[PDB]
């Protein structure tokens, strides 16, 4: 065993800890090993490689935003709109306040090769941002069935929108902590996000 | 010398465009040297290291913000808004036709380094930052003087949703760009930047 996988998270841990320091083109599975407390003989029994460890990242520590839809369904029965709301506050204050969602953001944003291997999961993460538009346009069109957003309103526009107005708030605070409070104003930005749909045009389309 | 300084820009040009490709992490100046066709020891003339070289591309290619300002003010006289939508249409479209222009940001939010001596760019973009919410706050300032905008709208809270909404729907493309069409939609997504400050509430306070 039970602490064999008490250990597996821990390497997640640190890997995603030496990740942000010094990156991950200069830092090797056996940089890894001894800074966990570990044997590198036992670290690639655990990961295969570099891709390895860096895409069980989203099987355990990221995603969550499913597990997050069921809290706050639970929270806010028959309102889409504010279980919408709720997930993107949680976001944007996770992103400032928690290790495993502020250093894995770091990574990607600022800290990440994209060239090399790294070029696999960047095939991987294609995807996995694919299948967010459409899972956001599902839970936008489930806004329009309840009348909480207008019906003329574009959902694929919408979708493009969200992620690029969410992402890009968490690649500016990373990039600059004293600029701005994104933890005290993510209920603030969540507003300005949604208001957006049910206000503002250009959004709205003839038939 | 006057072909010395024509091959100067083709350093910058090579540069940028290797970068794209294999990085700035395993890409040496040794490697931009054979590649525009040059001596090692005459690419050490122009540029003194890997963040003198880095440096130099918003000297030239980059910025330019202000030089089109001065082109769209005289195209419209009497009209900050207009300015203000040009200059973010300009900013959009040119990620996705012009090539100093994709392969600069292509680097910063996915070829980038952000650990070592790419740490000390990091800090230069660092006041580059700060000192453009500082910008754009008193170009929305002048928009509030000539009645375009909302008296009693937050310019500090519209700088930091500006930058996030315009640099975040540019990094998202590309990392996908068969996503969606950053180009053709450019117009739309300034429409709706500047339909926030002057309908969508939140960002109006009270005295």
């Amino acid at each position: 065993k039970q602490e064999a996988q008490e250990t597996r998270q821990h390497i997640l841990d640190v890997a995603l800890r030496l990740f942000s320091q010094q990156g991950v083109s200069s830092t090797s599975l056996g940089e890894i090993a001894k800074a966990a407390g570990v044997t590198r003989g036992a670290i690639y029994w655990h990961f295969k490689d570099k891709s390895d460890l860096f895409s069980e990242i989203w099987e355990l520590s990221e995603s969550n935003i499913g597990e997050l839809e069921l809290e706050y369904q639970a929270k806010f029965p028959g309102d889409p709109l504010s279980v919408l709301r709720e997930i993107l506050i949680h976001v944007l204050e996770s992103t400032v306040t928690e290790e495993r969602r502020r250093l894995l953001m770091e990574i990607i944003f600022h800290k990440c090769e994209f060239v090399g291997e790294m070029a696999v999961v960047q095939q991987a993460q294609r995807n996995l941002c694919l299948e967010s538009y459409d899972r956001i346009e599902q839970t936008l069109k489930h806004c329009i069935e309840a009348k909480m957003l207008p019906a003329d309103l574009m959902t694929r526009r919408a979708a493009i929108i969200m992620r690029g107005y969410i992402s890009g708030l968490m690649e500016n605070w990373l990039f600059a902590p004293q600029s701005f409070d994104l933890k005290k104003e993510a209920r603030d930005y969540v507003a300005i996000l949604l208001e957006m749909y049910l206000l503002c045009p250009t959004l709205r389309n003839p038939a």
